[PDB]
């Protein structure tokens, strides 16, 4: 393997962390290949669930608890902290909230959250690497509570970062928010990609094509697919009651990705930095409710 930049995996990984049996588990948690039979039964389809009132309540709660756990991780971002140590704290924080860490064993993913540094686009595996001053790191949290998943991420600065890092991070956040601002009933899912690319391109950045936002509720990934690039052919039209994520990955160089030999970590083929933000949204009559918003602070962590 020829690495595309300066990052390398830092092994060994800690043995798989157990989740106490009193915590309710999703179907794939005990499948040997981490396959989800409830998602596989729906691979056929592009039909979107209209959430019941009970489902909405279940989504509001798991997304609020997922925000709480992202904020714990945000608190830990400084030089010299390993991404495994951030994962360990996330794992205890989910169990404290009587939730299962949705990524753990999902398709045999080995950890409880994803930590993506610098040229990593997404799905980085927490490992022994201490964070370095100047890094940008994304922490991607998903919890499962009472049958529902809630998904969100932010990119953070490690100590002082360069001007390029600040611009990439700010533009990525603005891409996400301008796409959120367009959500309301009757808009096509395929439109959000136009909005995101337009703003990335205006700032000289590119949009990852290989990874998309997704419906989420009783399944971790389900309809609709929500691409983040322009002129995509996503199927579907937003209606009140729909829940899904928007999770744009934007890059300093070109948009092309590849995957490390570990089968998970996705990296820019050119080795340049990529940043991401994600929220889980519910469509309402007046636009949408950001289920994974902060309730007690106006801005994402990188602004503070
Ligand atoms: C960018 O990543 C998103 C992602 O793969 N979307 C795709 C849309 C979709 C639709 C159907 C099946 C898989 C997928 C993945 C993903 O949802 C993340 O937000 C999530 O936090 C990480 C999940 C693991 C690492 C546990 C997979
Ligand atoms: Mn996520
Ligand atoms: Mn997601
Ligand atoms: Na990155």
């Amino acid at each position: 393997y020829r690495y595309t930049g300066k990052l390398r995996p830092h092994y060994p990984l800690m043995p798989t962390r157990p989740v106490p049996s009193y915590i309710q588990r999703p179907d794939y948690a005990d499948h040997p290949l981490g396959m989800s039979e409830s998602e596989q039964a729906l691979k056929g389809t592009s039909q979107i669930k209209l959430l019941s009132s009970e489902d909405i309540e279940g989504m509001r709660l798991v997304c609020r608890l997922a925000r709480e756990v992202l904020d714990v991780a945000a608190g830990m971002i400084k030089p010299g902290v390993t991404t495994e140590e951030i994962d360990h704290a996330v794992h205890l924080a989910c169990i404290a909230r009587n939730c299962y860490p949705s990524p753990l064993n999902y398709y045999n993913f080995p950890k409880s959250c994803c930590t993506s540094v610098n040229e990593v686009i997404c799905h980085g595996i927490p490992d022994r690497r201490p964070l370095q001053e100047g890094d940008i790191v994304n922490v991607d949290i998903t919890l499962y509570r009472n049958g529902y998943h809630g998904d969100l991420n932010e990119t953070f600065f490690v100590g002082e970062v360069d001007d390029g890092a600040r611009k990439l991070v700010q533009t990525t956040y603005e891409c996400l928010m301008q796409a959120i601002d367009a959500v309301k009933p009757g808009v096509r899912y395929r439109e959000l990609g136009n909005i995101i690319q337009k703003h990335a391109q205006a700032n000289g950045f590119s949009v990852v094509r290989s990874y998309c936002g997704h419906g989420i509720h009783k399944l971790f990934h389900t309809a609709p697919n929500v691409p983040h690039y322009a002129k995509n052919k996503a199927v579907g039209v937003m209606k009140s009651g729909h829940v899904f994520t928007i999770e744009p990955m934007i890059c300093e160089g070109g948009w092309q990705d590849e995957t490390w030999p570990d089968g998970w970590t996705a990296v820019t083929r050119d080795g340049k930095r990529s940043a991401q933000f994600e929220h889980t949204l519910l469509v309402t009559d007046t636009g949408c409710e950001i289920l994974t918003r902060r309730l007690d602070s106006a801005r994402p962590h990188f602004m503070s």
